């Protein structure tokens, strides 16, 4: 069978938390007043929710109302419980309220308002300092939720809100987030294709927080190299081949051999043999100002097949890449 895996950090956090903390199916939602919020305009319609700009008329403050699409109640309460567990954490989106929406007959999550700019728009103008700064801000959110026993499992630019005017960042859409329990096998059908960790693409279910670090690596690669997205697979199988053309097939086999994982036999005629590449090959005159030896070394240490070999969020925050970022 497959070799079990454990997170190398925050392994037992949910073990020594009270059951109330992670047993989200037993959570009791405290409903606010749905009439407190006047929807102003629709912002987006995802697979699991519609997001609206609204005003809390009890304080005349802009808020964001996320009306969930009809899904299993465990998944709704998972997100709610995770949001309430992480509330107040660094750069975690703040769940201000939960109301029962009378039209959808589904919970509407009310969040703080973040004056976001489009990441396609934003990532075109981000400076080298801007990238390191926001990466560090994402790392604060990731280390916090990991330290709280939760993996986001959907880290991608669309889930990173940035008010660039006030240099404000929020990690959002915790609808795929899960509590990490040692030895638990998780759904591999998480994260967007371009940001899926190799563990997902090889169907290894006993993953952990390190999944988010791969996704963060994919984001960093897309920014400093100005290639959106970096690993641009056409499906989940071609996705792994895209990664294997950069990280090499031999370390891929080392990875699946370490965990006694077997590749889908459909990889036999599409994977091929690929050397591991040096990150300098992706540097060119149009992105070189975003690249540094620290950037490449940091990226190198995030994008590792072996989830157990990736930098943890805290380790990533110690990296020389962030030495130039002004601390507070
Ligand atoms: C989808 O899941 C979540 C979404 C959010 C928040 C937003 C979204 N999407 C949001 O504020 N967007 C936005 C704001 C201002 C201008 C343009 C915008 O698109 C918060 C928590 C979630 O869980």
């Amino acid at each position: 069978g497959p070799v079990p895996s454990r997170a190398r950090v925050y392994t037992d956090v949910n073990t020594h938390r009270p059951r109330e903390y992670w047993d989200y199916e037993s959570h009791v939602v405290e409903w606010g007043n749905q009439d407190d919020y006047q929807l102003v305009r629709k912002l987006g319609r995802g697979k699991y929710s519609e997001v609206f700009e609204a005003i809390n008329i009890t304080n005349n403050e802009k808020v964001v109302v996320k009306i969930l699409k009809p899904v299993k109640k465990k998944k709704i309460k998972r997100e709610i419980k995770i949001l309430e567990n992480l509330r107040g954490g660094p750069n975690i989106i703040t769940l201000a309220d939960i109301v029962k929406d009378p039209v959808s007959r589904t919970p509407a999550l009310v969040f703080e308002h973040v004056n976001n700019t489009d990441f396609k728009q934003l990532y075109q103008t981000l400076t080298d300092y801007d990238i390191r700064f926001y990466m560090y801000e994402i790392l604060k959110a990731l280390d916090y939720c990991h330290s709280m026993g939760i993996m986001h499992r959907d880290v991608k630019p669309h889930n990173v809100m940035i008010d660039h005017e006030h240099r404000k960042l929020r990690l959002i859409d915790w609808g795929l987030a899960e509590f990490y329990h040692p030895g638990q096998e998780y759904n591999v059908r998480v994260a967007s294709r371009y940001f899926k960790g190799p563990e997902l693409l090889v169907d290894y279910q006993m993953y952990d927080y390190s999944l988010d670090m791969w996704s963060l690596g994919c984001m960093l690669a897309s920014m400093i190299f100005r290639k959106e997205p970096f690993f641009h697979g056409h499906d989940n199988y071609d996705q792994l081949v895209r990664i294997a053309k950069v990280l090499g097939t031999e370390d891929l086999y080392d990875y699946i051999d370490k965990y006694n994982i077997e590749l889908d036999p459909r990889f036999n005629d599409i994977l091929g043999r690929h050397s591991r590449k040096r990150w300098e090959r992706f540097v060119h005159s149009e992105n070189q100002h975003l690249v540094s030896p620290e950037a490449l070394d940091f990226l190198d240490k995030l994008l590792r097949y072996d989830h157990q070999s990736r930098l943890t969020a805290r380790e990533a925050m110690e990296h020389p890449y962030f030495y130039t970022v002004v601390k507070d």
